[PDB]
Parts: C-alpha cells; structure tokens; sequence
C-alpha cells in the first residue's frame, strides 16, 4: 500500500491516491481545469485528495515536533522535503506557468504545516515569489472562523475545501494576514516558493 | 555647478536640479502626489527633471561602454548615487504604493539605448526583481517614434512616456511584459531591478 513517502518511486499509485482527480486529469491541459480566481491574481483550485490531507495531519500529530509563535512543523522535520520538492517542480510548476504567464519556478524556500488551535497574526508580505496554502481539514466540521484577509484586495477568503490550494504572490501585491479560528483546529500546508 | 555625482555631498542642490518638482514636493505626503495607475498595480509618476535625463544620456554617450545595448551605472561611477536615490526617495514611495513593502537591495541599474540598428529581441519576460523602475530619458516623437512597452497580462500598451517620468511594476509573476520597437531615432531608458 502506497504511502506519502513513495514519491516518485511509486509515482503512478501516489498520484491516484494523493493528487486530486480534477488536477491530475488536467496536467497537460489546464485551460479546462476548474479553478477559481477568488480575487485579482489569487486562485483557488483542487490539488490533493482527502487521504493526502488526513495522512499529512497524522504524520504531524504523531511527530509532535510543533514549535513552542505560530504552531508549525517543517516538512523536512518529518522527512517529506524531497517528496514536496517533486510535487512543486513536477505538478505545481506547470500550473504556475499556466496561471502566471510562463513564470519559471526556481527553488523552494520553506514548506511547513501550520496547526491553529485554541491554546495557540499581523499583516505582512511573504518571503516568496508565490505562496501555496492548502486546506488540510474541513471548515465548519472541525473549526470555525479562520481564513485569510487579502488586505490590498479588500477580500477575506474563508471556508476552503479540503485538499484545495490557494496560490498568491508572496511580495508587493498580496499583503495579507491570517485570521484566527474561534473553535476547533485548523491545519494548513504552506510553502514559500521562489 | 552641481553634477550627477554630487549626491549626497550636495544633497539640497542635487534634489532641486535633478528631482522632479512634483515628486520633490510630495516626499512626505504621497496621497496628494499626482501619479497615475496606468494598469492594475502599475504606476506612472514624475521622478526626474529634464536636466537629470539630459546629463545621464551625455555620460552614457561619452563613455561609449554599450554592451540589449545597455550600460550599467557602476560602469560610469553612478551606482552609489543611484543607491541613495532608491533607498531615500523611491523606497518610501514604494511603501505608499505597495502596502508598506520594504526595499531590500538593488539587483541591477542600467541605461538601455534603442536605435535602428539595435532594437534587441523584444521577447516577453519577467524581471529578476521584486519591482522594476523604468525611467524615460528622452522625448517621444522628438527623438524617436513608436517604442514603448506592452504589459501582456494586463493587455495594456504603454507608449509615449514623458521625460523624467518613471514606470514601476512587479518584476516577477504578475507583470509579464515586453518592449515595443521604435520606428526612428533613438530611445533611452533607465532601468533598475530592485528586491
Ligand atoms: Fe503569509
Ligand atoms: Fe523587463
């Protein structure tokens, strides 16, 4: 049975179990891929399956390597940096070339899972060319409130579906802040890409 | 008597001669600064005087270090004057335009010369910068015709920029652009890639 770590050694089984079928079937034709521009130059799109999000959370909860600041754990702390590098350069980068006029992805700065809970958010620019934000658990069923305010766009984005990703410019044009949750737990996967 | 190189040794005289009066008079109050958003998140604004642009072209034409046909500012001893300009004058305006974004460092600063025998391969591209400054150094229609810039993502053609006016836009991701060919004369621009 394929696991999160079997990429790209078991690439075919990995894509079927972990990549969202709408994203996987549009790898070579993103023009008919159903993504949404939630505000100017900011896009929401299905990327990962619920099984991916569930197992990522399980790895992070089991490791208990959270920072003692925003509660997070780096992907490389659980041995998933090489798998994520493959995801970015082979799956995310072609979609970035489609969304942002053939922009070529250079390198990965950071990749981590953030856990918002009750026991544990200023406006800022990201240290990235573009930032990925994947919702790992379900709004309403597992947490309330939360989301992200794009300050410049005057647009608040909340209630992202499980496995859907939000992509936005890191610097200059996408000033933003995370908004707190009011109950439950909210897990997200964040990556800063140059 | 003050020259381009006398910054910041003769700062007051340098600002009066080389900084556009509209920009110089709004250094501490940018909300009333008459700049134009020509397309989404792309702004055109006056920055330099005709004397600045005239003297920069003279320095580049006399140096004849052209090798796009461009010359870097450090090749004529103007890089540190430009470093002062970006951090003391441009950086506060960038914070006003782009939600308090702090300027980190200057990647490149150079003057480009377009002419009939050297129009360059006007290919679409992103810039290796967070934001890019593009200052028009000579007069549209008088010293060259056509030319300009096309913002491909914005679907906006930008032509006929006035002398000493700057265009600022994102370098990566969100401002895919290309220069437009000239039909006569010579077109000089001052470009800086800033992180
Ligand atoms: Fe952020
Ligand atoms: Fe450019």
């Amino acid at each position: 049975e394929v696991t999160l770590y079997d990429l790209p050694t078991r690439k075919e089984e990995w894509e079927k179990k972990y990549l969202h079928p709408e994203f996987l079937s549009h790898l070579q034709n993103f023009k008919d891929f159903d993504y949404t521009e939630i505000c100017n130059d900011v896009y929401s799109f299905p990327l990962f399956t619920p099984a991916f999000c569930k197992e990522v959370i399980e790895v992070m909860d089991k490791a208990n390597l959270w920072s003692k600041p925003t509660q997070d754990t780096q992907l490389y702390e659980v041995g998933l940096d090489k798998q994520w590098h493959y995801v970015v350069f082979n799956y995310v980068a072609p979609f970035v070339r489609h969304l942002y006029n053939n922009y070529k992805t250079k390198d990965i700065n950071l990749a981590f899972v953030v856990k918002y809970d009750m026991e544990r958010l200023a406006p800022h620019h990201d240290s990235s060319t573009y930032t990925l934000n994947i919702a790992l658990n379900e709004y309403g069923k597992e947490y309330t409130a939360g989301g992200c305010e794009f300050i410049r766009h005057k647009f608040i984005w909340q209630g992202q579906k499980v496995g859907y990703a939000t992509i936005h410019a890191g610097k200059l044009l996408a000033y933003h802040r995370a908004l707190p949750i009011t109950s439950g737990k909210r897990y997200i996967l964040v990556s800063f890409v140059n």
